[PDB]
């Protein structure tokens, strides 16, 4: 019914060869080479991000949809991309990252980028069940694909109420991320939580043209079925006129050191 809908049907359709050069096509990737270099050397003392997914955050926040401030927490944190990148900034104070890390899913990695003493991880936390706690900033970057669009919806849907359940009143800042949010559901849990909480809903373009996933962030406000549709509507040209070539851009990289603050 949805025009995400529409494209989340015709990607399936997609043979293997049609699929690749769809997946990157006009995307921004950063170039993991020197980091995954390092990080397979199992160095600790170069500046490098232990994610892709570093690239994200850095986007979101140096565009301006999010403030990265005082206590954060990192929900569904993995590796540690963002958690890093969080702990590297100014006005951060202390960075606290939870994530499964238990059967198949990603361990936090330890490094020593600038703001490493400030930061705690621990794994075999469910942030779905565990007590909430407050932060100024909350980051969640949960939302695991599935060629089923109504596992896709549900598994949103627990992330965005997750969201809200964690969320205090303090926490000014936040980023989510939203994996289905074309779906009518997401949609009408976002319009009521940006009823509460302001904020707006953005695609950032490292994600690949194979997922439709979006973040809802606190730093702008904006009409969130028009940019879901908007996203949409970018999803379904590029898959008539696929370049199959991504831009590629600098990566993460951070200094390295203990924060006093
Ligand atoms: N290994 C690795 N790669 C990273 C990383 N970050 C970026 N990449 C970049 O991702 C590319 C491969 O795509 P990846 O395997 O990571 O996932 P893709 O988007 O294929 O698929 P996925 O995100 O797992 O699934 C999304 C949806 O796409 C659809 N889909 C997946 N595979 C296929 C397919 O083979 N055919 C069709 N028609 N649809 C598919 C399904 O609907 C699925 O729900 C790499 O070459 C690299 O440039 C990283 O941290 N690790
Ligand atoms: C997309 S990765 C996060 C990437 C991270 N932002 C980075 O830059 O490295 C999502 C992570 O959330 C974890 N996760 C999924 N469900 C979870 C849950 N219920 N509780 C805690 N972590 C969860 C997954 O194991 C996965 O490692």
């Amino acid at each position: 019914v949805t025009l995400g809908e529409v494209w989340k049907r015709q990607l399936n359709m997609l043979g293997k060869q049609e699929f690749e050069r769809y997946k990157v096509s006009d995307i921004t990737e950063v170039d993991r080479t020197a980091a995954r270099r390092y990080l397979k050397e199992g160095r600790t003392d170069v500046g490098i991000s232990v994610s892709r997914g570093a690239a994200k955050i850095r986007w979101l926040h140096e565009r301006g949809y999010l403030r990265i401030t005082g206590r954060v927490l990192d929900l569904g944190c993995g590796r540690g991309g963002w958690s890093y990148y969080a702990a590297a900034q100014k006005e951060v104070m202390s960075v606290k990252g939870y994530t499964l890390g238990i059967e198949g899913h990603e361990k936090p990695i330890h490094m020593q980028t600038l703001g490493w003493n400030i930061v705690k991880f621990k794994d075999k936390s469910n942030v779905f069940t565990m007590p909430t706690e407050p932060s100024d900033t909350l980051l969640c970057d949960i939302g695991e694909s599935s060629s089923n669009p109504l596992v896709e919806r549900d598994r949103t849907m627990k992330v965005l109420e997750n969201f809200e359940r964690w969320k205090h009143v303090n926490t000014e800042n936040f980023c989510v991320k939203v994996l289905a949010p074309y779906h009518p559901d997401v949609i009408e849990k976002l319009e009521r939580l940006q009823l509460r909480f302001g904020g707006g809903i953005v695609r950032v373009p490292f994600s690949r043209n194979s997922t439709h996933e979006m973040y809802y962030i606190s730093g702008a406000r904006n009409n969130i079925t028009h940019m879901v549709n908007t996203t949409s509507r970018s999803l379904l040209r590029r898959m008539t006129r696929p370049s199959g070539k991504a831009i590629i851009e600098g990566d993460v990289f951070l200094p390295t050191g203990t924060r006093s603050v």
